[PDB]
């Protein structure tokens, strides 16, 4: 799995996400940038890790969160704890930024 | 006279948290678009570190980033309540002004094109 250890790798990863979203998942291409900001906003010191569909793990306020793309619903799914459970939020280009801020502010 | 160099992800997260805290408290009109701008700047930046210059103290901040060999300056205008984006000269006119009502599709378009 990829460990996002520095800003160089982080930009490359975000670029990878945006390239993939443009080509094959256009319905999350916009929210992806805001999600990137939100995850960096709220993460603990633990490094972001992307594992293998890929799953991105981040720890926020002492809880582990998994982000991954669902081709069938065309959503980015957010799970709390283990990828083997229900989503707590789903994001796409229709998600209001007001709602995104509200969700991350409260984590 | 004060320069913050965003050398690593820890400093980046503290900087973003600082921006969101200030926006929540007295710049509500850009609190939402600030997150998207954070992703967009990190998306397109060249290797050079982001720098935040304050030539007044913690209040008169300008964030600088290089994209495709060009410098871009971001700052908040507390009268228009917009984040102003300039290119090259910081004393030039703005090329874009962003707030919560900026369509995200337009923000993606702008950054894709830099």
């Amino acid at each position: 799995a990829l460990t996002v250890k520095d800003v160089n790798i982080l930009s490359q990863y975000i670029s990878g996400v945006m390239a993939r979203a443009d080509h094959h998942a256009g319905n999350v291409e916009e929210i992806a940038l805001a999600l990137a900001g939100a995850i960096l906003w709220r993460k603990d010191d633990t490094n972001i890790k992307v594992m293998a569909k890929n799953v991105l793990w981040v720890t926020i306020n002492g809880e582990r969160y998994a982000f991954s793309y669902n081709h069938s619903s065309e959503k980015i799914e957010m799970r709390k704890g283990n990828i083997q459970g229900n989503t707590i939020h789903e994001f796409d280009n229709s998600t209001p930024l007001s709602k995104l801020v509200e969700i991350f502010k409260g984590l």
